[PDB]
């Protein structure tokens, strides 16, 4: 399955490289988002993994409750989103799509690949599990990346908020 190489390439070529400085980049931004308004950005990188492999070309968040707030400054392109409930801010995080799913989607439309929609879903799930396994075995790169994988029959904003609130619960325990 292609998912093994996709997961390793994404980790080795992207996640391994941004994650070390991410906590410092967010902590530095929180030295301003605190005094300006009163929120705080979560410290983990949240990666959206829609198992139907639907990734918007412009990489934006369609959900009106996932609202672009700011670009995160350098220490490349990482966006901070506000998660809304009833039009009010309920959380703030760095959020982006797992771009290797775009490759899986394109393979499923490339008939010479012999790669069906059923094959695509299996590889998307295997990509999630492989990347989760890599991240769990990783050093500092590990502890600050969370995969949000989902299948649709659903509120994406509520699913991200579930993860953010669980991150806070774990924070206040030791
Ligand atoms: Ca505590």
């Amino acid at each position: 399955g292609v998912a093994h190489g996709l997961a390793w390439s994404y980790y080795i070529g992207y996640l391994r490289l941004i994650l070390p400085e991410l906590q410092a980049r967010i902590r530095t931004y929180n030295q301003h988002y605190n005094n300006l308004l009163r929120g705080a950005v979560s410290q983990r990188l949240y990666i959206l993994l829609p198992l139907d492999c639907g990734v918007p070309d412009n990489l934006s968040m369609a959900d009106p409750n996932i609202r672009f707030l700011d670009k995160l400054p350098q220490q490349y392109s990482n966006s901070i989103y506000e998660l809304l409930e009833n039009g009010q801010r309920a959380g703030t995080c760095v959020l982006e799509y797992a771009t290797p799913l775009q490759t899986l989607f394109a393979m499923s439309q490339y008939s010479q690949a012999g790669f069906s929609r059923e094959d695509r879903l299996e590889q998307a799930k295997l990509f999630c599990r492989t990347l989760e396994d890599i991240l769990a075995d990783a050093p500092e790169s590990q502890n600050n990346c969370r995969l949000i994988a989902y299948q649709e029959p659903f509120s994406l904003s509520q699913e991200v908020l579930r993860h953010l609130r669980q991150e806070e619960k774990e924070e206040v325990l030791e």
